[PDB]
């Protein structure tokens, strides 16, 4: 359960350069976007907290220097329970996707 | 029909926290996330009554305490009706999804 | 066309309470919940209209005594026109289902 | 083109109400239910520019009493353009369901 | 890519009343209506410059004096970019509609 | 990973004006609009850092200009990372669309 890092912002156009950093900042997979209406929308990524940690860190910087970036919330669990990643878009896409289409 | 455990939540980051809280405090099982619109977002749980109850509880200290968690709104029926079941998302998923897909 | 009973309520905790309520406290079946968008949420039941009233009646009071519940709108016709009843989402669902999917 | 009458509102035990007033008012057609997010919802009829009217009318008064009814906005064309009815929900439905599905 | 015209509104009865009056003031084809979220509509149509023109005015002073016509914004690119095209939704339905069923 | 430039904006038409000056003023190529939800909506286009920047750039004067136009949020990455391409809106679409359908 690797650690899970993301972070939520208003506006579409500074969560993509929140994930461009996270992403580059560390050695971390963007695992998704999520959104929950309202103009929120979070980045999620993972990898170990110490890495997972100094993108989440960077991320939040690149976030609000956009021109509108508005870094709502912030989190990372280090060890995040089992359970959660079967409920939550914390995980991997793409797989399944040929059966949903 | 197990006791029901659920806590609304403004944001994402802050939801889960409140997933990860509930699924750790207790033995109960997360069913899954619900979205309302308007960045409000409940998660679901399932338990004993005293199962659900205490995890729904930590599960709130959890949540407020992230950056930005907005704990909106809480319930638990201890022994929900059945029919209840078959028409809101309060039960398991996974199982038709190779249909559904 | 057996009278309508149906109460909004911002946030899906407070919505389950409520259907939980109606459903138990009269001979009323809770035909679906409706997805309006920003955080509102009605639930329906069927039944008769003094059935259909003691239901709406304490599924308000247990919706509003939930840790968030904001009862919404409150509303029940009852003899509800046909055809409307084919336009809106206030009749039986599970049918057509394998169709759908 | 048989004129077409529609009420917008917040919330949806108001907009029901709203949609039974109309096709009880008159010898209207309810044709569909428009959801624009954001708690709004219209309710689209069908008739003569009368018929259309007396249950507008109505309908306005009816969705006001509801315990939250709030009417949002309210039209009618007379004689509405053809190509209109083949871009909006202002028509039939249930005719190409089975294809849909 | 004869010029677009489009204009926003708050309510969707205020949106058609729009959108029946540029097909009626000018030779354009209503190509759709695009819902952005919050109460908001647009309303799109295609044909020359100075039909695209006529259209977009009459619409706008039609919508407006709606029971609660609210235009948002407005707008005509005379000969917008083709790429355009295929990215928004500017274009024509109903072609490929059988097979998305 | 060429250069990624994206606009975010309260309102559609102004989106559209935004998109069509982008793809004018430079040789990049719209990929895309993105929806948060609370009329805010992103357009999206790629190609080399000072194409997408004299694009991003003319794209924000123009919407401004527009009868309603509230540019948001503006950013551009010059060399995004690859990983966050399979899991943003920044690429191409058409393609896998005879799958959806």
């Amino acid at each position: 359960s690797i650690a899970v890092g993301m972070i939520e912002t208003r506006g579409f156009p500074a969560v993509v350069e929140a994930a461009d950093s996270m992403v580059k900042a560390a050695r971390v997979t963007l695992v998704g976007y999520e959104k929950i209406g309202s103009g929120r929308v979070t980045v999620i990524v993972r990898g170990d907290v110490s890495g997972v940690q100094a993108s989440v860190s960077a991320g939040i910087e690149a976030a609000n220097r956009v021109n509108g970036g508005e870094v709502l919330s912030t989190h990372i669990i280090a060890r995040p329970h089992e359970n959660l990643e079967y409920v939550l878009p914390i995980r991997y896409t793409e797989e399944v996707e040929q059966f949903r289409t």
